[PDB]
């Protein structure tokens, strides 16, 4: 039939917002409605179980001898308060809004325009060493979880979003990615954050490339949609020359 322009339409309760991430209240009470993913522990860092040269005025722009090496400022940082180079520290992070999908769940999206090398969020959650994270690994398949946290940091550190981190744990996957992670050192601890290698026009769903699944034994049905879509997530290996 003949389509027109919908009518305004107020809705008859009040709708979910991204404070209620730290309403756990109202939360529970979206989250019944579906109107917001499952309840999570919200935490502001992990869980565990350098002087620049930049003349005090961009204060520590591209040109700081610690941004280039992917280390943050200290507060004693010759530029102070104003430092650009303390965005984990300051939870700096990207306007984002949680979307659900047609086939992934639950995603993130770009609230404004994101150029390239902005900060998204730090990947947040429970700092596991190698025993529990197998632990872990075998509880997950035995009680059949659709969605996988995992997020190595360093070799014998790997973060488990699953019960405790924050919006990032909501990335999706793509073949042709628009985020990436990068571990940087924060008062001489590293810690990861996704994000952007292009720029992200508003709307756009925020996606990366899952390297713990995509390298991982098991795969399944890729839903990212990309021209280039390599059709599964998973039972992939890194380019090598045999024998
Ligand atoms: N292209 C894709 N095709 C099929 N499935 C996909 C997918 N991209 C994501 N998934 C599903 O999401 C899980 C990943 C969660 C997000 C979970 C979120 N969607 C949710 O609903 O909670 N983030 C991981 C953060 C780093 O550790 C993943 O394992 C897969 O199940
Ligand atoms: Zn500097
Ligand atoms: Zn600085
Ligand atoms: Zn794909």
């Amino acid at each position: 039939g003949e389509t027109s322009v919908p009518p305004g339409s107020a809705l008859v309760g009040p709708s979910c917002v991204m404070d209620d991430f730290r309403d756990p209240q109202r939360w529970k009470e979206c989250a019944k409605q579906g109107k917001m993913p499952c309840y999570f522990d919200l935490i502001e860092e992990n869980v565990y179980l350098m002087q620049c040269e930049c003349t005090p005025l961009i204060a520590c722009g591209e040109d700081c001898l610690n941004r280039l090496l992917m280390i943050e400022c200290s507060s004693r940082c010759p530029n102070g308060d104003y430092c650009s180079n303390r965005r984990f520290q300051r939870k700096q992070h990207a306007d984002v809004e949680v979307i659900l999908t047609e086939k992934k769940g639950w995603g993130l999206r770009a609230a404004k325009d994101l150029p390239s090398n902005t900060f998204v969020l730090e990947y947040c959650g429970e700092v596991l060493d190698h025993k529990e994270f197998k632990a872990r690994v075998k509880e997950y398949a035995r009680n059949k979880n659709i969605h996988y946290y995992f997020m190595a940091l360093k070799n014998d550190e790997i973060i488990d979003a699953t019960q405790k981190g924050n919006c990032s744990r909501f990335m999706n996957h793509s073949c042709e990615p628009n985020c990436e992670t990068q571990k940087w050192t924060v008062n001489g601890q590293l810690r990861v954050g996704f994000f952007t290698t292009k720029l992200v026009p508003s709307g756009s769903e925020l996606t990366f490339d899952y390297q713990f699944q995509r390298y991982g034994k098991e795969a399944q049905k890729c839903f990212c949609g990309s021209a280039n879509c390599r059709g599964y997530l998973g039972g992939e290996n890194r380019v090598s020359i045999r024998a």
